């Protein structure tokens, strides 16, 4: 609860206020993660079961959860929960289906036909964390687009025992195989494959430090697999004007704060009275949270910044590029065209972060830690690839032949040039 | 050494024929490059000039190429060459402009508006190698989509002295700044920024072992920059049936072979007679190449494979996922629907690889070394980001509230749930 007046700040203080946590990729975390990966690649299920005996100690037998276990889990859930997941899946499906790239098919010049088509990533592995609270919503976010893309194989790993909600979500979204393996070992299992877990082309979904280091390592190994995106501390940046409701602002700052102790929570507002009221609201609301140590920790790094005007709020946000940008201003919609970097944007007073995290239809797997500079929100595109196709007719080729010969010759690529000459001469003979 | 009959091979030999040689990198190069990157970030232009002094005959002075130097270079080029580059850029521009994503704007349910909009990557840097032969075509392939995407800053680095062709291509495509810096130092200057070189968000363009290692390193450093794609040996796979012309097939195999000594060159054909005729044509054409040493080297790893039929050719190619796929068969277009993995596909007798490398309009920067499994041909998308936006109206929020509360409660994310309750209660108070 200490308001920062942006324009009273020296230039240095301003730079420091927008910095992100320095990375602490423990050489021990990298060492442990590397031994885990090598071990899993070298010994498969044997190594997996060993880690099962140590960590979380659940003594796994069959890595694959059976259809019977999934059916039993599904029967235990309430109809209220099942129906809410269905609303969410429907909206997530609607939004992601609308992302299908329309056909690209054009003749750049007569007889020179260029196309861009799409093909699904053949095999994808989804990761879901464990813990006492089940993060089943991520299953909906990952499995739905994979399904829409037409991915042939879709599997999922989560630390055992896997919660009923996660099993039901997986079945609901067509996940084919669910495996009792978590952490770095799960990522290694998906990247290299084992006797039970298939080697997949791409791995999706965030996790703890070990999971993050694992996804990092396998993405760089030739014998590994591609990953959806780099990771880092999560972030929320709320822009609030004088007409905002302090409790609504506070509720979103706390929604982000409970995500993890390293979460970055930032408010930008042109009114000191708004910052003060939000600070008070945050304090009152925090007092009502039962599991609040995580949020309390994240709030230690929060910044409630008073700017001189809305223009400065936009300028600061664009420089930062927040994972989640929440615009609680009376002209939110009008500001969208000016936002140049953010993972997901929430507009107005009735678009809580919670709406996007669970059921509006947008994806909650987003770039953070500054990766918004070049990465996008997870979407259909991440489960597919663009393939180029071209066909030149005799006429098209003939019209472009001299141009190609000239360019190849200037680059001194003789074989490239001769590929054209051979064809030009064959066409002359047949004319 | 000559013709491989696929079905005569053992299952193990078949798997080996589709493998890619694996080579990573020497500790020596990794060290050398890490030191260059650290020195450039720490000491800027001073470090760049020190590097230049050690390698160039004449130490670099102005790091930025002047408008005058660019103008003098343009004046020396022939009208023929300038006209050829204009045709190429026009076609590249047409195909890439056709890749613009249409608007994604949908109400998943009444009052719940979700959109996906695009924003450009703000600053991009392009790297172009030097050498005796000017590889200026890559400038057209990179700078054109950057312009279409609306990237605010587009700069280029190339080892001095930079050939007139590269300078003209840069100016033609709107590159703002061109810098006299090459190798790993250039990659570091773009990734970190120096007094003269702007720090860019993403770096495009392939290069030698040092450039490749520098791109790998900066892509993994939080203080670095993103890169277009991982690198590796290039590849061509031609599927040819009995109606193909041996010299045309051979010309495309040699076009790829001259790209580099590590290029993978593969022919799949149902006809042993075709394979023999192609092998002979390759030998005869190779003899006419001025500087055939690189092509000869790549050809030692070539595989001319005879299959049972075209369906088997498709099965093999799909398992491999070639960078470039050339289909010289009667019904080439019909086979495309069954192709599941390939960077760029060329159809029929008049679609030489050279056409796509230079002027049909498709991009020649493509995934290889197996990255076709999840990566796409470079396109407009690589110069931009997808950003999602959502706005719920009072009505839309009210209709979705219970669903969000249910899901948040099930995940035990109390703040996420309270964010909803606070708004529901505010609305009741209002009416």
């Amino acid at each position: 609860n200490t308001i920062i007046d942006w324009n009273s700040c020296t230039a240095e203080q301003q730079r420091q206020l927008l910095m992100r946590p320095a990375i602490s990729a423990s050489e021990s975390i990298t060492r442990t993660v590397n031994d885990i990966l090598d071990n899993v690649k070298a010994r498969g299920d044997e190594a997996l079961r060993e880690y099962s005996a140590k960590f979380d100690k659940t003594t796994v037998t069959a890595l694959k959860v059976s259809a019977e276990e999934i059916a039993a889990a599904s029967e235990r859930l309430s109809d209220e929960l099942k129906q809410a997941m269905a609303v969410a899946v429907k909206n997530i499906e609607t939004f992601h289906t609308a992302q299908k790239l329309p056909p690209v098919d054009v003749e750049t010049q007569p007889g020179v036909r260029c196309q861009q088509v799409t093909r699904p990533v053949a095999s994808v592995g989804l990761y879901i964390p464990g813990g006492s609270a089940p993060l089943f919503s991520t299953v909906l976010m990952l499995a739905t687009p994979a399904s829409i893309a037409g991915c042939k194989k879709v599997v999922l790993c989560s630390p055992p025992p896997i919660a009923d909600e996660i099993l039901y979500a997986a079945q609901l979204c067509g996940v084919q195989d669910v495996f009792n393996v978590g952490g770095a070992q799960a990522i290694a299992a998906l990247a290299f494959g084992t006797e039970s877990v298939p080697k997949v082309d791409k791995i999706f979904g965030p996790g703890n430090a070990f999971v993050t280091e694992a996804k990092r390592q396998v993405s760089q190994r030739l014998d590994g697999a591609a990953i959806d995106m780099p990771a880092g501390p999560s972030e929320v940046l709320v822009i609030a004007d004088s007409g905002a409701t302090p409790d609504f602002v506070a509720s979103d700052l706390l929604s982000q704060a409970e995500h993890g102790p390293d979460s970055q929570v930032i408010l930008l507002t042109p009114a000191a009275d708004m910052a003060r009221r939000v600070a008070e609201a945050v304090e009152r609301q925090l007092a009502e949270l039962p599991r609040a140590e995580t949020a309390r920790q994240a709030l230690n790094a929060s910044r409630l910044i008073v700017t001189k005007d809305l223009a400065q709020c936009v300028e600061i946000s664009n420089q930062y590029g927040p994972e989640h940008l929440i615009i609680q201003t009376r002209n939110a919609r009008e500001l969208v065209d000016s936002i140049t970097s953010a993972g997901s944007v929430f507009l107005g007073d009735w678009s809580p972060e919670s709406a996007g995290d669970y059921a509006s239809g947008t994806n909650h797997v987003l770039p953070t830690y500054g990766y918004t500079a070049t990465c996008s929100s997870l979407g259909l595109a991440d489960f597919q690839k663009r393939m180029t196709v071209q066909e030149l007719s005799k006429e098209g080729f003939s019209a472009l032949a001299s141009t190609i010969e000239t360019l190849a010759a200037a680059e001194r690529l003789t074989a490239h040039k001769n590929a054209v000459t051979l064809r030009v001469n064959a066409l002359k003979e047949q004319a």
